[PDB]
């Protein structure tokens, strides 16, 4: 059937749409189809095409309160690692508290991991009952599930600047510095290559 109405969405509402290339976009919700328990939305971008998306592919336009942000809540939000920038799908990992100077972290769907701020966070309008199962790469997938669920239990190793390391880059072991420390993120510097990135403290990347 054509809906109008469905849930909380409206035909005609404006809204964020995931588009090809994994990265979100402004459009318009131009129609709600149903066939039997399964829901589609028609989604016209505003410098795009259309396209026929599931509810875990559009977002609302709007930065929720904090109250509806869990550990595990299906979130596009401003991704940002010094070399691009996208509003790109992620999972909450972190809500803000002392240790984090009041900051969410992310777990983006591509496994990099950021500090944002609530107006930089959008709320996927329609999760899957296990947020993390529309996380593509099954290494990610995994990793965020077991987050998730084991959260508040962190397995995390404790790192101090000038600490020597290896950690993993295209699938094998470099030497490596941390540089910088940020609440659960460590900045590490690849010695080799003299490159850094942003890593969790608890990510497999890490030999430790």
């Amino acid at each position: 059937e054509n809906l109008y109405f469905q849930g909380d969405l409206i035909v005609s509402m404006r809204i964020l749409g995931k588009k090809r290339t994994k990265t979100w976009h402004k459009g318009t919700l131009i129609a709600i189809q149903t066939v039997g328990p399964g829901k589609k939305y028609k989604v016209k971008f505003d410098n795009k095409g259309k396209s026929l998306l599931s509810g875990n592919h559009i977002a609302y336009d709007y930065h929720p309160p904090a109250d509806k942000l869990y550990v595990g809540s299906r979130v596009v939000a401003k991704y940002k690692d010094g070399n691009q920038v996208w509003l790109y799908a992620g999972i909450v990992a972190e809500t803000p508290n002392v240790k984090n100077k009041l900051r969410f972290l992310i777990f983006f769907d591509d496994g990099y991991a950021s500090y944002v701020t609530q107006s930089e966070l959008y709320p996927i309008c329609r999760p899957l009952k296990k947020t993390w199962e529309d996380i593509e790469d099954i290494s990610c997938r995994d990793f965020i599930e077991e987050y998730v669920t084991a959260y508040p239990n962190r397995p995390m190793v404790l790192l101090k600047s000038g600490q020597l390391i290896k950690t993993e880059w295209e699938g094998t072991w470099w030497k490596s510095r941390v540089e910088e420390v940020d609440g659960s993120l460590v900045r590490i510097l690849f010695l080799d290559d003299k490159r850094c990135e942003w890593i969790y403290r608890g990510s497999t990347r890490l030999e430790p």
